[PDB]
């Protein structure tokens, strides 16, 4: 490069991790610098142009030169934007000579970009825990039943007229002529999960549980809650939690865990004795008289058959959370004794909550997504933090969840489906994750994801809920089509990207299945040793996240976006590391030369592919590797 009034793109580079930003999580009093790189000798001057909300204007802070990068290739420009307790947004105006470009979150522009600037927000923390771990996500009536005298026979009870249906461990899911699939029971119980631990912490490695309903509730389901005081007689009882959550804190069973329970805050179920539509309770519901002491609990359209509730769903009263300082907030999240706070304190001590149907919650039976909504959750987080600052918030949500995790007061982070789930699926698969056929090229994937990350500040990014599949989705394997291959690309990706690994149970050892409810299958146990494929490369993956920061805190950027020999490869790094994903989605093999150089690994050096264990030497700044197809390979030094 040189001063030929022209930018070059390519040398262009920033994002906040460890190189770039030294303060990713400020508080009031931090300043922030930050490192824009470009090529040697590119440039004439750069400027860092931040909006700053505590006056509503632009503020300009030219940069300085800072110093060359190990290879002698790049420049490192710098500048400092003050500390203060508002929320700042940025962008880089960059020129040499006659040529200027622009750079924010979503990269490098010809034109100033008017969106997706990078994010400062003062006090806003994220777990660590959270940004740095594996999360493995249970259904509980289908991972393993470690007390078959809780489990719910056939005939066991009735809800709504129809009796419960238990099935042998491994059979069919669907409910047989004369059942209803919401009333299917396996046995799967919290005891079983507390022995299965040393599987989940050290065959696979994951450190985090987030675990479906296990509160008081009729269906297998359990989002239609009848006790949030009290688990399931199914699952367990109160002690049994208490005891699953010492074993999974535990570092004598493995590395220190941490657990994060379903909330299921936005409805109750419709056999909730505050609701209480089948008088299962002495006490009067809102349903049974308009004088029930929590009538006003929910919303009634016409008392008592017409009511708000969750997408319709008459089983599912939604729950009115009224103006500040309700009886709703309280026994939801402000009370000592709430549901919230009740398991956040000891003797449960539990890490975190995965807020269900959040976008809806509201008060007077409005649909949420306005104003009220985001009152109550930013209230929500206060309440949540004060008791532990390092208690974990994830809101469901399928799309760009930017309003409430942007501004910092809100969600910690989301169930990353457009970020994640959605691309790689149609990027591997060819399919959504309804299994739709629904295909897209490397250079859109790339494109994709990089326009997703933008949506959030960076510490909302590294704590996204990152996963293949899910409870509400058509299995991987099954949109895959039984192809192993495509299951191993997939963990590659997953295991290698920014924000928290989630593995929804059994996608590890690449179980099967379609929709609601064929995607809550009973877990094979003879197929979750590393005697299977998948599964030994899940837990290869997982140490290997766990051996480098930098694929959990570091930087990302793009280096191979192919469409003809669809070849994908990127590069995470920080001050100590520098890795090179390089991933074939292709059929067939591919020969691949790696532009190492960008993420400047210096000439002569080695690199590992920890995938296959092969070694080898960067010459003119290039690794070539022979990938096979639906395979990948993870370059470190
Ligand atoms: O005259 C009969 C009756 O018919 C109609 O009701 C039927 C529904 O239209 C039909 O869809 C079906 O409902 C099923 C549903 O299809 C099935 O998927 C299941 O849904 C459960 C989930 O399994 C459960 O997980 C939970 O969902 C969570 C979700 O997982 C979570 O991530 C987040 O999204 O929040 C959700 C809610 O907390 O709950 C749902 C709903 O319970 O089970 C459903 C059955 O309850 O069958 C219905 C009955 O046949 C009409 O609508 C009705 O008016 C008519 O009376
Ligand atoms: O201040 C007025 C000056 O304006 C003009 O200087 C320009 C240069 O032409 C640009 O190239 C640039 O200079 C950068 C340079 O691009 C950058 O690499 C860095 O240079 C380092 C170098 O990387 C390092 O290896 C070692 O050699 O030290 C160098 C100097 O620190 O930093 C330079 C900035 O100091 O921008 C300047 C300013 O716009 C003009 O050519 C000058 O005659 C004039 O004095
Ligand atoms: O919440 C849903 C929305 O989420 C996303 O919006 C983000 C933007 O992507 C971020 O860049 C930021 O926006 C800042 C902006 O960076 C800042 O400059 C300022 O906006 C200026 C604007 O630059 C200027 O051209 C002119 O229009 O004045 C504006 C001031 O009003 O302030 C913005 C915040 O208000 O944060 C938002 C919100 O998190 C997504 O891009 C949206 O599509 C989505 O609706
Ligand atoms: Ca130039
Ligand atoms: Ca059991
Ligand atoms: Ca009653």
């Amino acid at each position: 490069a040189a001063n030929d009034n022209n930018v070059e793109w390519n040398g262009l580079f920033h994002d906040q991790g460890p190189l770039f930003d030294n303060a990713p999580e400020p508080t009031s009093t931090q300043s922030v610098t930050l490192k824009l790189r470009t090529f040697k000798g590119d440039i004439t001057s750069a400027n860092i142009k931040y909006w700053d909300t505590a006056d509503n204007a632009f503020h300009w802070v030219p940069m300085v030169w800072d110093s060359n990068d190990p290879t002698g290739t790049f420049d490192y420009w710098k500048g400092t934007i003050p500390a203060s307790p508002s929320i700042k947004y940025y962008r880089f105006q960059i020129n040499d000579g006659t040529s200027t470009a622009w750079y924010n979150g979503n990269g490098p522009s010809s034109t100033e970009p008017n969106a997706d600037d990078f994010y400062i927000i003062p006090n806003f923390k994220t777990p660590d825990w959270l940004k740095n771990g594996v999360m493995y996500q249970i259904f509980p009536d289908r991972f393993y039943n470690g007390d078959s005298s809780n489990d719910v026979q056939t005939g066991s009870y009735t809800y709504n007229g129809t009796p419960t249906e238990k099935k042998a461990w491994g059979s069919s899911v669907y409910a047989d002529p004369g059942y209803d699939n919401s009333l299917v029971f396996f046995g799967g119980d919290l005891a079983g999960i507390d022995q299965k631990l040393g599987y989940i912490k050290k065959t696979l490695g994951a450190n985090i549980l987030y675990l479906n309903p296990i509160f008081k509730a009729p269906t297998n389901h359990k989002y239609d809650t009848q006790d949030y005081m009290a688990v399931d007689p199914a699952f367990g009882d109160n002690s049994t939690l208490q005891t699953l959550i010492n074993d999974i804190h535990s570092t004598a069973n493995g590395p220190k865990g941490y657990l994060i329970l379903d909330g299921v805050f936005n409805h109750t179920g419709d056999s909730h004795p505050w609701f209480d539509k089948y008088n299962n309770f002495s006490s009067q519901g809102a349903y049974e008289s308009q004088s029930s002491p929590w009538y006003n609990y929910y919303t009634f359209y016409t008392w008592p058959d017409s009511y708000a509730s969750f997408l319709g769903f008459n089983s599912l009263p939604k729950l009115n959370y009224g103006n500040s300082g309700s009886a709703v907030r309280g026994v939801i999240y402000n009370n000592s004794n709430s549901v919230a706070k009740t398991y956040l304190n000891p003797p449960y001590s539990v890490d975190g909550w995965r807020l269900n149907a959040a976008q809806y919650v509201d008060a007077n039976g409005n649909n949420g997504s306005d104003v009220t909504n985001h009152q109550i959750w930013s209230e929500f987080r206060n309440a949540v933090k004060g008791v532990n600052s390092n208690a974990a918030i994830i809101g469901q949500y399928w799309g760009n969840a930017n309003p409430w995790t942007a501004q910092g007061n809100q969600w910690d982070a989301a169930t990353n489906f457009d970020g994640f789930t959605q691309p790689v699926s149609e990027w591997i698969t060819g399919k959504d994750y309804q299994n739709n056929s629904a295909s897209i090229s490397t250079t859109q994937f790339d494109s994709w994801l990089r326009g997703t990350r933008a949506n959030y500040p960076t510490n909302v990014q590294q704590s996204m809920m990152n996963f293949l599949s899910n409870h509400d989705i058509t299995r991987f394997a099954t949109r895959s089509g039984g192809d192993l291959w495509k299951t191993y690309l997939a963990l590659i990706f997953q295991m290698t990207y920014v924000g928290t690994p989630t593995i929804y149970y059994g996608d590890e050892y690449g179980m099967q299945g379609g929709a609601d409810p064929d995607n809550r299958r009973s877990f094979d146990w003879s197929q979750a040793t590393p005697s299977n494929s998948a599964v030994a490369l899940t837990q290869k993956l997982i140490t290997i996240r766990n051996q480098y920061p930098a694929l959990r805190t570091g930087s990302f950027m793009t280096l191979i976006t192919d469409d003809t020999n669809k070849i994908y490869s990127y590069g995470r790094f920080d001050n100590v590391n520098r890795i090179a994903v390089v991933l074939n989605n292709d059929s067939v093999s591919h020969t691949v030369n790696v532009p190492v150089w960008q993420l400047s690994m210096p000439n002569g050096s080695t690199v590992t592919d920890k995938i296959t264990g092969h070694s080898y030497t960067v010459q003119n700044g290039m690794v070539t590797v022979a990938v096979d197809g639906h395979y990948g390979a993870v370059l470190a030094q």
